[PDB]
């Protein structure tokens, strides 16, 4: 039962958004972890918490934009399971940077690997999709948690206690 | 090593809340795929996918709720897998709306079994706060989705065509 | 043959609820005599009448959201017929709120009574719906008509008939 | 009374039924709305439709109260009847038997206005005329129109019939 | 003897508000005695006095309101000697964010046990009344107080004296 | 154990601050059972407990200004009970407002006393912030609060019951 809407859109530019769409859901859901880590007491840092909520709000809306996009090119959405954080405690602010600098990075190489099968593929459409609103994006993303690892680092984090405190309120902020 | 914050308040409780706050990520999770379905181009009803996309987003904010509460408590969170809907293909508008008060009830019974455990533990704060968010709306969803079920069914959907693209416009953009 | 919206609703807690519908415009037609018995030429007191007509309005919509709240839970509406006032002529502005502040706590006791009734079948949605939109009311009600009370019986009414008088203007007419 | 003159007591017992009457109407649209609201019907504006006439049928009530009071008369309230039915079945059995409410209670507005006219009492007649039977035409007009409609579009075996009319006419 | 708008409150819920209502003006006079150390000149804290000067009048209008439900329910007030502090100099930042942690859970656990035995007695209003305004409030302020103390602890207080400093600006100011 | 901030403030002068902020939180928590006693359902007087509702806040702050005048002349407070009521039954509003003259002046003469050991002591400061903030309002208090007593009793009060009810309404419910 191929589509009307269906053309030069391939099977398995079709499986690799499904693959995509969990990914994006998942990232989200590590984001999620993230900012109720430090909603916690024995955290209590309130602008941290703000800032991996919002990420998390930012990768569902990237998330439902692939599944936008399957359905205009005529593909069809298959979903699964949403796995859960490879670890509850995140530790420290400079931790859940780090993890997050990692899972940006993640992200970014199957975004590569999936605008790699779009070019093999032929479909210009696609590529341009993931170059517009996702491989901008991802290189923002990156280098933004890049800088804020460098500066809780020079800072003295997680050692330091004044630093975690002093970058939540400077940096994140309101 | 108990937190700070803590008190009255049973590890019981505090897992109870941990399992709710997966059911109301995977309630959002399946209001998510209902919303899709629609956005499909052999189903296109472009209402019925903002309802959905509307009531999955609820439910996330049911869900971050829930795990500010376990914080506020001094509870710990530990997340689960969130699974994945129980079909893909949701066939038409009368069968989704019909799936959805089929999981609202469920949703519902998990808060009563909570809320029951509450009453046993001696935990009025967490007996309010289940009654005051979540109780409320719930009633008020399933009596929506039942309204929007019988509708449907009068008027002779998925059967007839027209039948789900009236009710599309009229009942889910307008009032 | 239930309904399909129905859930942990017992028939009993539903037959007790169209018992208290009765009662709350049973409630409203009583307030609607005494607003008529003011509005008098032989009694003449305007801001009486409009004080228990705003009541009597009060009690129609704790009617209606009771009505509502029958069909959310999935139960069905059985109406009776709406008794008379235990009489015509209420007296004097004293004895009306003597008989209103009988009134309320009469409503308020069927009201603990039927909290009770929701608390022994495990009902929290009934329980919070009776305590939210009606204990607190009825509290206030009591508390309110206990003060129309005391004023009117220190300031020496029905004997005294300037105490009614001053009383319909001061106090009722703000 | 002191203010009573001209004013029968045939007259003032009639206004004192018309009461209950009027009253009676009220309590029926009530059960009419909340029959809508039912899950098992869920029609909304069929629901506010009767509802908005029950609330006037209320101060239809409470103007011939006002009336009694000016003309030097005293109400003597009786009990409410309850609605013949509590199970409306649809939209048009709802319209049908609110025609046929609001006629019976048309017929007793003539019957007191025939009344009034009989013991010469022009002040009565003057204020059934102006603000009851006017309203009564106006309203039976109303729901022949609604009832008409319902029953061309084919309800309540058309399942479309009841719900298009609940949005388009009875919503606005 | 009994008052007209008296009904379904017991004698023993008339005695437990007369109590908590002694608890929350107590609670009241402690934070108060907290504002005015930090105002002092050897302290000298601005925005750590102006915190507790506002807890202080909140724990007031606790105090005024639970006044207002014994007299809509028939009770009579029945009041008692606030007692003092039980330190006058309360040492720091930290400490008193401490104390008025463990302050506002022993007035929690009050609470709880006036809510039970307003469960015991059948007096759902009452139950209502302390679910609705009370508990809530004093789970929001015991979270609010415990991620001020880890704030303080994590950044060194009060050994390192700018930590209470840069605390009083950024988070209380 | 010295202040920085100190200079020409005594020791005996500093414990009698400690005794006025004492007393004038006494006066605050009079005032506070004052006012519930109108609000109770058999006293019934709305204005009554507003009027003193609002004099409980203003001894209130009278009782704070002490506190930051203590710390500001390098003063450590050292705070003490506060006293329960003489009685808890007011009686009637003729008998709150007098047993309110009476305080006021109690209050008054305590303050006429600081103010005579801080001119002993040779302390300027200490005379000036008395004779601006505090002796200047008792007086209109103490004014206000006689005026109050002889109208009420001239109309009547408290065997006359709408003498009570009508001064609820135009004095005290000016506001
Ligand atoms: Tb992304
Ligand atoms: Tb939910
Ligand atoms: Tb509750
Ligand atoms: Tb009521
Ligand atoms: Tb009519
Ligand atoms: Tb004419
Ligand atoms: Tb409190
Ligand atoms: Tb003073």
């Amino acid at each position: 039962s191929p589509s009307q809407v269906r053309q030069n859109y391939h099977q398995d530019a079709e499986a690799a958004i499904n693959r995509q769409i969990n990914l994006e859901l998942y990232a989200s859901y590590v984001y999620l972890s993230m900012s109720c880590y430090f909603d916690r007491d024995d955290v209590a840092l309130k602008n941290f918490a703000k800032y991996f909520l919002h990420q998390s709000h930012e990768e569902r809306e990237h998330a439902e934009k692939l599944m936008k996009l399957q359905n205009q090119r005529g593909g069809r959405i298959f979903l699964q399971d949403i796995k859960k954080p490879d670890r509850d405690d995140w530790e420290s602010g400079l931790n859940a940077m780090e993890c997050a600098l990692h899972l940006e990075k993640s992200v970014n190489q199957s975004l590569l690997e999936l605008h790699k099968l779009a070019t093999d593929k032929n479909d210009p459409h696609l590529c341009d999709f993931i170059e517009t609103y996702y491989l901008s994006e991802q290189v923002k993303s990156i280098k933004e948690l890049g800088d804020h690892v460098t500066n809780l680092r020079k800072m003295g984090a997680p050692e330091a206690g004044m630093a975690e405190y002093l970058f939540d309120k400077h940096t994140l902020g309101g």
